[PDB]
Protein backbone atom coordinates (compact mmCIF):
# COMPACT_ATOMS: atom_id res chain seq x y z
CA UNK A 1 0.00 0.00 0.00
CA UNK A 2 1.27 3.24 -1.24
CA UNK A 3 -1.13 5.74 -1.75
CA UNK A 4 -0.53 8.83 -3.71
CA UNK A 5 -1.22 12.14 -1.62
CA UNK A 6 -2.29 15.63 -2.78
CA UNK A 7 1.33 16.76 -1.96
CA UNK A 8 2.61 13.50 -3.98
CA UNK A 9 4.66 14.24 -7.22
CA UNK A 10 3.38 11.50 -9.45
CA UNK A 11 4.24 10.32 -13.11
CA UNK A 12 1.74 9.30 -15.26
CA UNK A 13 3.86 5.87 -17.03
CA UNK A 14 3.18 4.02 -20.42
CA UNK A 15 2.73 4.16 -24.14
CA UNK A 16 1.98 7.10 -25.28
CA UNK A 17 0.24 8.13 -28.41
CA UNK A 18 -1.10 11.05 -29.91
CA UNK A 19 -3.29 11.49 -33.08
CA UNK A 20 -3.85 9.57 -36.36
CA UNK A 21 -2.57 12.24 -39.25
CA UNK A 22 3.90 11.43 -37.28
CA UNK A 23 3.30 7.97 -35.42
CA UNK A 24 5.85 7.51 -32.08
CA UNK A 25 6.67 11.64 -32.77
CA UNK A 26 5.95 13.66 -29.97
CA UNK A 27 4.30 16.56 -31.88
CA UNK A 28 1.79 19.58 -30.78
CA UNK A 29 -0.53 21.01 -33.32
CA UNK A 30 -2.81 23.99 -33.72
CA UNK A 31 -6.24 23.55 -34.50
CA UNK A 32 -7.10 25.07 -37.17
CA UNK A 33 -11.11 25.10 -35.07
CA UNK A 34 -12.09 25.05 -31.50
CA UNK A 35 -12.62 21.57 -31.68
CA UNK A 36 -11.09 20.23 -28.72
CA UNK A 37 -10.62 22.65 -25.51
CA UNK A 38 -10.19 23.29 -21.91
CA UNK A 39 -13.08 24.79 -20.23
CA UNK A 40 -13.20 26.38 -16.39
CA UNK A 41 -14.85 29.29 -15.62
CA UNK A 42 -14.54 32.13 -18.10
CA UNK A 43 -11.85 30.62 -19.81
CA UNK A 44 -12.62 28.48 -22.97
CA UNK A 45 -8.59 27.77 -24.35
CA UNK A 46 -8.11 25.00 -27.23
CA UNK A 47 -5.06 22.43 -26.59
CA UNK A 48 -2.40 21.76 -28.54
CA UNK A 49 -1.57 18.52 -27.97
CA UNK A 50 -3.64 15.32 -26.54
CA UNK A 51 -2.08 12.03 -25.62
CA UNK A 52 -3.79 8.80 -24.63
CA UNK A 53 -1.91 6.53 -22.57
CA UNK A 54 -2.07 2.25 -22.83
CA UNK A 55 -0.46 0.54 -20.03
CA UNK A 56 -0.90 2.92 -17.38
CA UNK A 57 1.19 3.38 -14.34
CA UNK A 58 1.11 5.93 -11.65
CA UNK A 59 4.85 6.35 -10.47
CA UNK A 60 7.09 8.06 -8.15
CA UNK A 61 10.47 9.85 -8.86
CA UNK A 62 11.62 7.25 -7.72
CA UNK A 63 9.72 4.63 -10.10
CA UNK A 64 8.10 3.00 -6.86
CA UNK A 65 4.22 2.39 -8.37
CA UNK A 66 1.54 4.23 -6.52
CA UNK A 67 -1.66 1.52 -5.03
CA UNK A 68 -3.90 4.45 -5.69
CA UNK A 69 -5.41 6.51 -8.51
CA UNK A 70 -5.35 10.42 -9.25
CA UNK A 71 -9.34 10.66 -9.60
CA UNK A 72 -10.25 10.57 -5.72
CA UNK A 73 -6.89 12.07 -4.52
CA UNK A 74 -7.16 15.25 -6.50
CA UNK A 75 -10.19 17.68 -6.96
CA UNK A 76 -11.36 18.97 -10.36
CA UNK A 77 -10.68 21.88 -11.62
CA UNK A 78 -11.94 22.30 -14.94
CA UNK A 79 -13.25 20.26 -18.10
CA UNK A 80 -12.29 18.84 -21.30
CA UNK A 81 -14.57 19.90 -24.34
CA UNK A 82 -14.87 18.30 -27.36
CA UNK A 83 -17.16 20.89 -29.55
CA UNK A 84 -19.69 21.45 -26.93
CA UNK A 85 -20.01 18.14 -25.25
CA UNK A 86 -18.41 18.12 -21.92
CA UNK A 87 -15.94 14.59 -22.18
CA UNK A 88 -13.47 14.67 -19.42
CA UNK A 89 -12.45 16.09 -16.17
CA UNK A 90 -9.54 17.55 -15.55
CA UNK A 91 -7.49 16.16 -12.40
CA UNK A 92 -4.59 17.48 -11.72
CA UNK A 93 -2.21 19.82 -13.54
CA UNK A 94 1.99 20.01 -14.47
CA UNK A 95 3.51 23.08 -14.73
CA UNK A 96 5.46 25.31 -13.52
CA UNK A 97 4.32 28.62 -11.62
CA UNK A 98 7.99 29.90 -11.99
CA UNK A 99 7.38 33.94 -13.75
CA UNK A 100 7.43 33.44 -17.58
CA UNK A 101 5.59 34.94 -20.39
CA UNK A 102 5.33 32.20 -22.51
CA UNK A 103 5.00 28.46 -21.25
CA UNK A 104 3.20 25.27 -20.99
CA UNK A 105 0.84 23.51 -19.06
CA UNK A 106 0.16 19.71 -18.91
CA UNK A 107 -3.64 18.68 -17.28
CA UNK A 108 -4.16 15.18 -16.50
CA UNK A 109 -7.98 14.44 -17.73
CA UNK A 110 -10.09 11.54 -17.30
CA UNK A 111 -13.11 10.47 -19.64
CA UNK A 112 -16.33 11.22 -17.85
CA UNK A 113 -18.65 9.59 -20.68
CA UNK A 114 -17.31 7.23 -23.27
CA UNK A 115 -16.03 9.50 -25.85
CA UNK A 116 -16.61 9.20 -29.62
CA UNK A 117 -13.94 9.45 -32.46
CA UNK A 118 -13.29 13.07 -33.40
CA UNK A 119 -11.40 14.68 -36.33
CA UNK A 120 -9.77 18.10 -37.10
CA UNK A 121 -7.81 19.92 -39.05
CA UNK A 122 -4.56 21.25 -37.28
CA UNK A 123 -1.21 22.52 -37.87
CA UNK A 124 1.39 19.77 -36.91
CA UNK A 125 4.68 20.95 -34.51
CA UNK A 126 7.21 19.32 -33.43
CA UNK A 127 9.13 20.97 -30.26
CA UNK A 128 12.97 20.70 -30.31
CA UNK A 129 15.64 22.38 -28.87
CA UNK A 130 17.07 25.16 -30.93
CA UNK A 131 20.27 26.58 -30.90
CA UNK A 132 18.72 27.69 -26.30
CA UNK A 133 15.18 27.21 -26.59
CA UNK A 134 12.37 25.40 -27.02
CA UNK A 135 11.57 25.90 -30.53
CA UNK A 136 7.90 24.75 -31.84
CA UNK A 137 8.79 24.41 -35.48
CA UNK A 138 5.97 23.72 -37.71
CA UNK A 139 6.07 20.44 -39.60
CA UNK A 140 3.08 20.66 -42.23
CA UNK A 141 0.03 22.75 -42.08
CA UNK A 142 -3.51 21.35 -42.64
CA UNK A 143 -3.17 18.32 -42.02
CA UNK A 144 -6.44 16.00 -40.66
CA UNK A 145 -6.06 14.34 -37.05
CA UNK A 146 -8.05 11.88 -35.51
CA UNK A 147 -8.14 10.82 -31.94
CA UNK A 148 -9.92 7.04 -31.57
CA UNK A 149 -13.29 6.69 -29.41
CA UNK A 150 -11.91 7.32 -25.46
CA UNK A 151 -13.57 5.13 -23.07
CA UNK A 152 -15.33 5.86 -19.81
CA UNK A 153 -12.92 6.13 -16.54
CA UNK A 154 -9.82 6.68 -19.14
CA UNK A 155 -7.19 8.94 -18.35
CA UNK A 156 -5.46 11.46 -20.93
CA UNK A 157 -3.54 14.18 -21.24
CA UNK A 158 -3.91 17.52 -23.06
CA UNK A 159 -1.27 20.14 -23.17
CA UNK A 160 -2.16 23.80 -23.45
CA UNK A 161 0.82 26.40 -24.41
CA UNK A 162 0.98 29.95 -25.34
CA UNK A 163 2.15 33.37 -24.38
CA UNK A 164 -0.48 34.34 -21.91
CA UNK A 165 -1.64 32.80 -19.10
CA UNK A 166 -4.46 32.30 -16.16
CA UNK A 167 -4.46 30.54 -13.27
CA UNK A 168 -6.50 27.61 -11.63
CA UNK A 169 -6.08 27.35 -8.00
CA UNK A 170 -2.34 27.66 -8.24
CA UNK A 171 -2.25 25.90 -11.52
CA UNK A 172 -0.77 28.41 -14.16
CA UNK A 173 -2.32 27.67 -17.34
CA UNK A 174 -0.60 28.91 -20.55
CA UNK A 175 -2.84 29.59 -23.46
CA UNK A 176 -2.85 31.06 -26.84
CA UNK A 177 -1.48 29.98 -30.36
CA UNK A 178 6.93 29.79 -30.87
CA UNK A 179 9.78 29.61 -29.09
CA UNK A 180 9.34 28.84 -25.32
CA UNK A 181 12.88 29.20 -22.51
CA UNK A 182 14.83 26.27 -22.47
CA UNK A 183 13.67 25.97 -18.10
CA UNK A 184 10.07 24.19 -19.69
CA UNK A 185 11.84 20.89 -21.38
CA UNK A 186 11.90 20.21 -17.54
CA UNK A 187 8.14 20.04 -17.03
CA UNK A 188 7.48 18.56 -20.72
CA UNK A 189 9.98 15.73 -20.09
CA UNK A 190 9.92 12.85 -20.87
CA UNK A 191 7.19 12.62 -23.16
CA UNK A 192 7.73 14.83 -25.37
CA UNK A 193 11.57 13.90 -26.68
CA UNK A 194 12.20 11.86 -29.12
CA UNK A 195 9.86 9.21 -28.97
CA UNK A 196 6.37 7.69 -28.05
CA UNK A 197 7.32 4.17 -29.48
CA UNK A 198 9.54 3.67 -25.83
CA UNK A 199 7.62 3.85 -23.03
CA UNK A 200 7.55 7.20 -21.17
CA UNK A 201 6.00 9.13 -18.44
CA UNK A 202 4.16 12.55 -17.79
CA UNK A 203 4.32 14.71 -14.81
CA UNK A 204 0.47 15.31 -13.99
CA UNK A 205 1.34 17.29 -10.48
CA UNK A 206 2.18 20.60 -10.02
CA UNK A 207 6.16 22.29 -9.88
CA UNK A 208 7.63 18.92 -10.00
CA UNK A 209 10.73 18.61 -7.72
CA UNK A 210 12.92 15.65 -8.63
CA UNK A 211 15.65 16.71 -6.44
CA UNK B 1 13.03 -13.39 -9.18
CA UNK B 2 12.50 -11.95 -12.96
CA UNK B 3 16.18 -12.38 -14.11
CA UNK B 4 16.84 -10.60 -17.69
CA UNK B 5 18.32 -13.13 -20.34
CA UNK B 6 20.73 -12.03 -22.75
CA UNK B 7 17.55 -12.15 -25.30
CA UNK B 8 16.05 -9.72 -22.52
CA UNK B 9 15.12 -5.96 -23.71
CA UNK B 10 16.95 -4.24 -21.02
CA UNK B 11 16.87 -0.48 -19.89
CA UNK B 12 19.02 1.45 -17.87
CA UNK B 13 16.64 3.84 -15.69
CA UNK B 14 17.30 5.93 -13.02
CA UNK B 15 18.81 10.08 -13.24
CA UNK B 16 21.22 10.41 -15.47
CA UNK B 17 24.16 13.21 -15.73
CA UNK B 18 26.48 14.09 -18.35
CA UNK B 19 29.64 16.37 -18.09
CA UNK B 20 30.29 19.19 -15.72
CA UNK B 21 30.73 22.52 -18.45
CA UNK B 22 24.39 22.21 -19.68
CA UNK B 23 23.00 20.98 -16.17
CA UNK B 24 20.41 18.71 -17.22
CA UNK B 25 20.65 19.23 -21.07
CA UNK B 26 21.08 16.12 -22.69
CA UNK B 27 24.34 16.94 -24.84
CA UNK B 28 26.48 15.29 -26.80
CA UNK B 29 30.06 15.83 -27.30
CA UNK B 30 32.94 16.32 -29.74
CA UNK B 31 36.58 16.08 -28.28
CA UNK B 32 39.26 17.67 -28.93
CA UNK B 33 41.38 14.68 -28.64
CA UNK B 34 41.17 10.81 -27.94
CA UNK B 35 40.68 11.14 -24.62
CA UNK B 36 37.87 8.94 -24.09
CA UNK B 37 37.34 6.26 -26.19
CA UNK B 38 35.64 2.79 -27.39
CA UNK B 39 38.66 -0.05 -28.20
CA UNK B 40 38.01 -3.23 -29.51
CA UNK B 41 40.38 -4.92 -32.12
CA UNK B 42 41.83 -2.69 -34.18
CA UNK B 43 39.21 0.03 -33.32
CA UNK B 44 39.71 3.23 -31.36
CA UNK B 45 36.48 5.38 -31.57
CA UNK B 46 36.39 8.69 -29.80
CA UNK B 47 33.03 8.73 -27.92
CA UNK B 48 30.26 11.48 -28.51
CA UNK B 49 28.92 11.34 -25.00
CA UNK B 50 29.34 9.67 -21.41
CA UNK B 51 26.33 9.37 -18.79
CA UNK B 52 26.66 8.09 -14.86
CA UNK B 53 23.44 7.09 -13.38
CA UNK B 54 22.59 7.50 -10.15
CA UNK B 55 19.54 5.11 -8.57
CA UNK B 56 19.95 2.81 -11.00
CA UNK B 57 17.17 0.46 -11.87
CA UNK B 58 17.34 -2.51 -14.56
CA UNK B 59 13.64 -2.37 -15.99
CA UNK B 60 11.70 -4.04 -18.62
CA UNK B 61 9.75 -3.07 -21.31
CA UNK B 62 7.09 -2.64 -18.87
CA UNK B 63 9.01 -1.48 -15.61
CA UNK B 64 9.24 -4.09 -14.37
CA UNK B 65 12.56 -4.10 -12.02
CA UNK B 66 14.86 -7.43 -13.13
CA UNK B 67 16.16 -9.08 -9.65
CA UNK B 68 20.21 -9.69 -11.32
CA UNK B 69 22.24 -7.24 -13.60
CA UNK B 70 23.18 -7.11 -17.22
CA UNK B 71 27.15 -8.24 -15.68
CA UNK B 72 27.28 -11.72 -16.00
CA UNK B 73 24.31 -11.98 -18.37
CA UNK B 74 25.67 -10.30 -21.26
CA UNK B 75 29.72 -11.22 -22.61
CA UNK B 76 32.20 -8.35 -22.71
CA UNK B 77 32.50 -7.10 -26.34
CA UNK B 78 35.06 -4.32 -25.86
CA UNK B 79 36.30 -1.58 -23.53
CA UNK B 80 36.11 2.01 -22.56
CA UNK B 81 39.78 4.22 -22.26
CA UNK B 82 40.19 7.45 -21.19
CA UNK B 83 43.67 7.86 -22.47
CA UNK B 84 45.28 4.97 -22.79
CA UNK B 85 43.81 3.32 -19.33
CA UNK B 86 41.35 0.62 -19.58
CA UNK B 87 38.96 1.68 -17.35
CA UNK B 88 35.74 0.09 -18.20
CA UNK B 89 33.79 -3.02 -19.93
CA UNK B 90 31.50 -2.67 -22.53
CA UNK B 91 28.50 -5.09 -21.37
CA UNK B 92 25.96 -5.04 -23.82
CA UNK B 93 25.03 -2.04 -26.73
CA UNK B 94 21.71 -0.90 -27.88
CA UNK B 95 21.42 0.68 -31.50
CA UNK B 96 19.85 -0.88 -34.59
CA UNK B 97 21.66 -3.15 -37.40
CA UNK B 98 19.27 -1.66 -39.62
CA UNK B 99 21.12 -0.52 -42.88
CA UNK B 100 21.63 3.72 -42.41
CA UNK B 101 24.82 5.78 -43.86
CA UNK B 102 24.05 7.57 -40.41
CA UNK B 103 23.71 6.41 -36.96
CA UNK B 104 24.56 6.16 -33.33
CA UNK B 105 25.63 3.15 -30.81
CA UNK B 106 25.14 3.57 -26.98
CA UNK B 107 26.76 1.37 -24.93
CA UNK B 108 26.12 -0.15 -21.38
CA UNK B 109 30.00 0.02 -19.33
CA UNK B 110 31.08 -0.87 -16.35
CA UNK B 111 34.46 0.35 -14.52
CA UNK B 112 36.51 -1.80 -13.79
CA UNK B 113 39.02 0.25 -11.88
CA UNK B 114 38.06 2.74 -9.85
CA UNK B 115 38.43 5.86 -12.38
CA UNK B 116 39.98 9.05 -11.21
CA UNK B 117 38.47 12.25 -12.52
CA UNK B 118 39.18 13.36 -16.03
CA UNK B 119 38.59 16.69 -17.74
CA UNK B 120 38.94 17.06 -21.73
CA UNK B 121 37.76 20.41 -24.44
CA UNK B 122 35.32 19.31 -26.79
CA UNK B 123 32.56 21.43 -29.30
CA UNK B 124 28.67 21.02 -27.03
CA UNK B 125 26.12 19.56 -28.94
CA UNK B 126 22.44 19.26 -28.74
CA UNK B 127 20.69 16.80 -31.01
CA UNK B 128 16.81 17.57 -31.82
CA UNK B 129 14.42 17.11 -34.51
CA UNK B 130 15.37 19.17 -36.98
CA UNK B 131 12.56 20.79 -39.67
CA UNK B 132 12.07 16.00 -39.78
CA UNK B 133 15.69 15.03 -39.44
CA UNK B 134 17.58 14.14 -36.06
CA UNK B 135 19.82 17.28 -35.97
CA UNK B 136 23.46 17.36 -33.93
CA UNK B 137 23.56 21.45 -33.53
CA UNK B 138 26.10 22.93 -32.36
CA UNK B 139 26.02 24.76 -29.33
CA UNK B 140 29.52 26.16 -28.19
CA UNK B 141 32.56 25.11 -29.32
CA UNK B 142 36.04 25.03 -26.79
CA UNK B 143 34.19 24.13 -23.49
CA UNK B 144 36.05 22.04 -20.72
CA UNK B 145 34.01 19.19 -19.92
CA UNK B 146 34.70 17.23 -16.78
CA UNK B 147 33.54 14.04 -15.75
CA UNK B 148 33.59 12.86 -12.23
CA UNK B 149 35.44 10.21 -10.28
CA UNK B 150 33.32 6.72 -11.10
CA UNK B 151 34.13 3.89 -8.29
CA UNK B 152 34.85 0.10 -9.42
CA UNK B 153 31.42 -1.82 -10.58
CA UNK B 154 29.73 1.07 -11.66
CA UNK B 155 27.41 1.35 -14.33
CA UNK B 156 27.55 4.31 -17.09
CA UNK B 157 26.49 4.40 -20.58
CA UNK B 158 28.83 5.79 -23.84
CA UNK B 159 27.40 7.07 -26.85
CA UNK B 160 29.02 6.81 -30.52
CA UNK B 161 28.07 8.25 -33.76
CA UNK B 162 29.06 9.14 -37.49
CA UNK B 163 28.50 8.16 -40.64
CA UNK B 164 30.86 5.30 -40.68
CA UNK B 165 30.05 1.87 -38.95
CA UNK B 166 31.80 -1.52 -38.01
CA UNK B 167 30.48 -4.40 -36.01
CA UNK B 168 31.16 -6.24 -33.10
CA UNK B 169 29.19 -9.36 -32.75
CA UNK B 170 25.67 -8.62 -34.04
CA UNK B 171 26.45 -5.00 -33.05
CA UNK B 172 26.92 -2.20 -35.34
CA UNK B 173 29.17 0.48 -33.79
CA UNK B 174 28.51 4.10 -36.06
CA UNK B 175 31.60 6.27 -35.43
CA UNK B 176 33.59 9.10 -36.76
CA UNK B 177 32.49 12.78 -36.01
CA UNK B 178 25.38 16.56 -38.21
CA UNK B 179 21.88 14.77 -39.50
CA UNK B 180 20.84 11.45 -38.49
CA UNK B 181 17.54 10.26 -39.87
CA UNK B 182 14.74 10.22 -37.36
CA UNK B 183 14.19 6.68 -37.10
CA UNK B 184 17.12 7.22 -34.62
CA UNK B 185 15.36 8.95 -32.02
CA UNK B 186 14.19 5.65 -31.07
CA UNK B 187 17.08 4.24 -29.79
CA UNK B 188 18.50 7.47 -28.31
CA UNK B 189 15.40 7.61 -25.98
CA UNK B 190 14.09 8.41 -23.26
CA UNK B 191 17.50 9.40 -22.76
CA UNK B 192 17.98 12.31 -25.02
CA UNK B 193 15.16 14.46 -25.11
CA UNK B 194 14.79 17.85 -23.02
CA UNK B 195 15.97 16.98 -19.67
CA UNK B 196 18.30 14.84 -17.19
CA UNK B 197 16.79 16.68 -14.02
CA UNK B 198 13.60 13.97 -14.10
CA UNK B 199 14.79 9.99 -14.49
CA UNK B 200 14.74 9.10 -17.59
CA UNK B 201 15.97 5.75 -19.23
CA UNK B 202 18.21 4.28 -21.83
CA UNK B 203 17.63 0.96 -23.47
CA UNK B 204 20.99 -1.37 -23.16
CA UNK B 205 20.27 -4.07 -25.27
CA UNK B 206 20.10 -4.41 -28.95
CA UNK B 207 17.23 -3.78 -31.73
CA UNK B 208 14.61 -2.88 -28.69
CA UNK B 209 11.16 -3.60 -30.38
CA UNK B 210 8.77 -2.12 -27.69
CA UNK B 211 5.99 -3.58 -29.46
Amino acid sequence: SYPMTPSSLVLMAGYFSGPEIGKYMPLLFQQNTSKVTFRSGSHTIKIVSMVLVDRLMWLDKHFNQYTNEPDGVFGDVGNVFVDNDNVAKVITMSGSSAPANRGATLMLCRATKNIQTFNFAATVYIPAYKVVVLNVAQWEANKTLTYPAIPKDTYFMVVTMGGASFTIQRYVVYNEGLELPAFWGKYLSQLYGFSWSSPTYACVTWEPIYA
